[PDB]
């Protein structure tokens, strides 16, 4: 009766707790892909920029996930952020695909977590997801899958090396 | 013809009607929490201008749903405004509980009258609703939760007192 | 040959990556003290951006780490970020005290770390341990620790609120 | 009995004298391979320009270790600086392979020179050595590292053009 919980059903409150580590865990999954870029023998800075940028970005959506939880009163429970899949992330290509996939698997989590509100009837939630991730997914998505092409285009050799100049600057 | 209403049923400019009412009844009870705060044998300065700012803010609310029915067509038709409750709010917990309540009355209400835009498939108000209400709804209603909850743990007396300047500065 | 590893046990390489699953566990601890003290019936808010900015800190501690171990030549291997011990980090100073266990086993762990590198005679890491690392701890360390005896001072209710103003600001 | 010298073994003096012929040749080898890179059948400017940096950067961690030198009352003994082993670097490729070789040999000297300083007990010769080389040549090699690695990548002809322009600006 002093507590701010309403309209939040329990489904969505694990619904973010599932999506808070899930963007851990592409947090986790990037920094792992700029470290591997950040090899010696990989040495693509722009992948290394980007990628923590990325893992950066990441945490920072896990974070108003957590904050949105306790701003409808939700319990936030953490789960273990997962290992990525991967070691190393391969060609600037590779870890692009790789990033293009974990992103559309975070936005289906994100589209099925708004089912799940869109489903209770919490339009907060909703609009919380709408105002924050789904756009910003659509286009990270949008932005990778464009990397990919790029990257194909470029081929590999000099047009990774130039390519991944153009990643950030 | 020349009018502009659009996809606007009239069940929905009824909810805003209604909704602008309580929006100046939440208005009016914080006007009355503030003034009660500001007698002279209760004299909690900031929980007084922490009233008098929701009690703005609401009519701001009513202001802006107002608004609102005349930009979608509709016709405000007002009704009084009940006075509030009670004259005497008691301690800055026993309002602070009172404003809990009442924004979660004024929450549940707009999320009735989001789920009658829903209904009547109204997205644009369905939007108006969200963007300018449910989120800061959220956002007041966890902010009273822990207000009460510091109340709590501040303690009656002194704690009172200090967790009163804590409000607002 | 054209590889920059250089003094670089792989023992101290697999010592950085213990290091670095250790920092982002820290980090990922704080972030749930940080969390829980941002719940509507905790809502200390000092505690939360102190826990968020100590999660913050530990995570660029990780990455320094990454950095460093991507900058001798040495592979970077993630492994799961486990789970925190507690959902629930009790009262201010409770989560002090194990804020405090926390930072004492990091401190540990980058003493065993400095232990690995001075018994591999790899200098520069240990400088990079002292620098970076060491006198950090004994910092943050120290500075819990006055926590903890200011918040045993203050006592519990008000004095926790109090005490939760005067971190950070 | 008016001299400065305490704690700073014979050893150690002869180890920073060698060290300073160590940073001059390296200075030295670095002068060849700039003017190799502004040969007018050469012409990578980059290189050039890294190269006299680097260079410039070598006479300075020499003078640096003079000074030293005298200021734990050592005796600065100079030797010729021998000739680099090449008068024609190659490509840039292979100057920087030669690059990389030669700061690790720097860097291994360096590493025995701050042994010679921690068997003798001289923590702020190696206070010294790590403070202003160790870590200096871990960025350095680690950055080489990277330029074979985006050599390599780049390829012959147009990709060495590119990747020269990319060392400095
Ligand atoms: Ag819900
Ligand atoms: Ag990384
Ligand atoms: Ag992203
Ligand atoms: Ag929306
Ligand atoms: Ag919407
Ligand atoms: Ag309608
Ligand atoms: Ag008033
Ligand atoms: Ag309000
Ligand atoms: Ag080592
Ligand atoms: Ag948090
Ligand atoms: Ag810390
Ligand atoms: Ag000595
Ligand atoms: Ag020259
Ligand atoms: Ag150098
Ligand atoms: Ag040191
Ligand atoms: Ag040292």
């Amino acid at each position: 009766m002093s507590l701010c919980r309403q309209n939040y059903h329990e489904e969505c409150e694990a619904g973010v707790n599932k999506q808070i580590n899930m963007e851990f865990y592409a947090s986790y999954v990037y920094m792992s892909m700029a470290s591997h870029f950040d090899r010696d023998d990989v040495a693509l800075k722009g992948a290394h920029e980007f990628f923590l940028k990325s893992s950066s970005e990441e945490r920072e959506h896990a974070m108003r996930l957590i904050k949105f939880q306790n701003q409808r009163g939700g319990r936030v429970v953490y789960q273990d952020i997962k290992k990525p899949e991967k070691d190393a992330w391969g060609t600037l290509t590779d870890a692009m695909q790789a990033a293009l996939d974990l992103e559309k698997h975070v936005n289906q989590a994100l589209l099925d977590l708004h089912a799940l509100a869109s489903k209770h009837n919490d339009p907060q939630m909703c609009d919380f997801i709408e105002n924050h991730y789904l756009t910003e997914q659509v286009e990270a998505i949008r932005e990778i899958s464009g990397y990919l092409t790029n990257l194909k285009r470029c081929g590999p050799g000099l047009g990774e090396f130039l390519f991944d100049k153009e990643l950030n600057s």
